[PDB]
């Protein structure tokens, strides 16, 4: 008789993206058989085990700190990451890159802050990562930015990216980046990724992922603003809060409407972190605003959803 | 025998001011005889009563969403806000401003993105507003953007401001802005704010208020990067979705070292949603970074504290 496993009652509107830091808006399922679906943040076993680059907080989603230095006759800088409570960055933690470092391929724009320790100065400058670049090796501590000055940043002083959104230029057709299925190579072009969450996919038939769905800001271009997270980044907080041990491989949530009383779907939530539902094709769920996932049973693997 | 309250177990460095959306740094206690203290985010009760404009998502505190009319003549925009959700803004829940809206007068900087319906074309500029400002008025549905444009932001589309930092200039001495204690006039100047969470004190002789502090990045300038909360994000969302009934007035805590096994200090959590120790003078906890708070016992007001 363990420890009663629960989803929280948050609606999806109130919760958070796990991929990003930005609200949940809606909730989506399409067939994703087309591409590998293996997210390193937002993944959390229903036990409450971090997996991938999983952190707890959704704020330090896609944000880096360090040291910068300044690539002389170009306005981008390289940082030198540090660990995010300023520490010395340990690159031996069996993780494929430091918690929280952006798991997908594309150019997050945001802003670079500075302080100078003596007095206090401070400065903050636009700022791009791309982390398709060769050059974008977290995992051994190093990332470039491109911005807007060639001058105003000092090196040898702590630095911060905040993330805002995403670009699209450089010739690519309209929605053709980021591609948020495909994962950074952390250390740098043509080195192999280590640790991973593994891949995820339905295979019950009839089966699709369910994902919990965000638009990031765009801030130049036209990109593909999509990003579709496996669990909200609450319910990372709450399995890792709760750690209530799965009795099966997975728990059957029902979605509830408050206003009729009524389920409105049903779905499988896996032990191991990810939900699917029962249908076939592309799909954005209507759902109350006030409506809430309940775990009701825990089944098997092989358990027949009713369809939605 | 009520449901029993508790607190999460989450180090500092695992949490979330509730006032700015980056990660808690130390902890800080000093006197408060000299300012009002009276924060709007990140207040709620033991039992789970969000108050102020406090809301549960860390990443919405500080964010604007709406459509910009450009003040011909200028860079400044004016923004007319949306809810959250991107729904028509309803001025009339009894509250004192959008939930989420900064609760402190200081300049923050950030970035305005906006994205066009017909084509997904998007655009991002830097942004600054001064929530100081006589046209500060986010009660009724109006905030006023400085920018780096006067060309590139589109009327009647939706615009999003992503803050990331604080800046002081315009004269002001070092450090004296922003002024976290001052709450903005939320419908603008030289009206009555509405609906206001309440002021906090100790009352209790020998006590202060302990803070959950996090320093704010800084975008130019010499500013008052220091950001003090009453509670972290996370014991919101806690409190929030456990909603376990306050048997007293105080929850005695205990800050637990669990490289000792040893109590660090004890400290009492107002049922109304704030904490105090026994201290006299302005200190800098310097705590084990896997230390971590404990509920042991509801204790009456007039409990004496061991002093720390
Ligand atoms: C889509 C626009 O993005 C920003 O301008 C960028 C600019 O976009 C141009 C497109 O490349 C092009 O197809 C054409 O139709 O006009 C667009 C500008 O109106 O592309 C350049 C690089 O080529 C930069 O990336 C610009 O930032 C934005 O500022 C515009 O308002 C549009 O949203
Ligand atoms: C402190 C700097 O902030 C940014 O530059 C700002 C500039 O700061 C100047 C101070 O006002 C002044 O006391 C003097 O000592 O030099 C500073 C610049 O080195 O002030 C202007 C307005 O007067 C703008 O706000 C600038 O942004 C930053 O870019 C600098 O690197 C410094 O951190």
């Amino acid at each position: 008789g363990s420890k009663p496993f629960s989803v929280p009652v948050l609606t999806v509107e109130e919760m958070t993206n796990s991929r990003f830091p930005i609200p949940l808006e809606k909730l989506f399922t399409g067939p994703s058989s087309a591409f590998v679906v293996q997210p390193q943040n937002g993944r959390c076993t229903t036990d409450g085990v971090l997996l991938g680059t999983t952190q707890l907080s959704p704020v330090n989603i896609c944000t880096f700190r360090g040291d910068v230095t300044h690539i002389t006759g170009s306005r981008n800088y390289t940082m030198n990451l540090a660990s995010q409570n300023w520490n010395d960055y340990d690159p031996t933690e069996e993780i494929p890159a430091p918690l929280g470092t952006p798991d997908f391929v594309g150019k997050i724009q945001g802003v670079l802050t500075q302080t100078t320790r003596t007095d206090g100065s401070t400065r903050g400058h636009k700022a791009t990562v791309y982390t398709g670049s060769a050059d974008f090796a977290p995992k051994l501590g190093r990332v470039q930015f491109e911005t807007d000055t060639d001058r105003d940043f000092e090196a040898n002083q702590n630095t911060k990216f905040t993330p805002v959104g995403v670009i699209q230029d450089g010739g690519t057709t309209h929605r053709n980046e980021p591609q948020q299925w495909v994962l950074p190579s952390y250390s740098g072009r043509n080195t192999h990724n280590v640790h991973l969450a593994p891949a995820v996919a339905p295979t019950f038939p009839g089966e699709q992922l369910l994902f919990f769905r965000s638009t990031m800001p765009g801030c130049s271009g036209y990109p593909n603003m999509d990003l579709d997270c496996l669990l909200p980044q609450e319910w990372v907080q709450y399995f890792y809060q709760e750690a209530a041990p799965a009795q099966s491989d997975v728990a059957l949530l029902r979605f509830v409407n408050p206003d009729t009383g009524r389920v409105l779907f049903e779905c499988k939530l896996h032990k191991s972190g990810y939900v699917t539902v029962a249908h076939t094709g592309q799909h954005d769920l209507v759902i109350p605003p006030n409506g809430y996932f309940r775990f009701d049973s825990w089944v098997n693997q092989f358990y027949t959803l009713a369809p939605m």
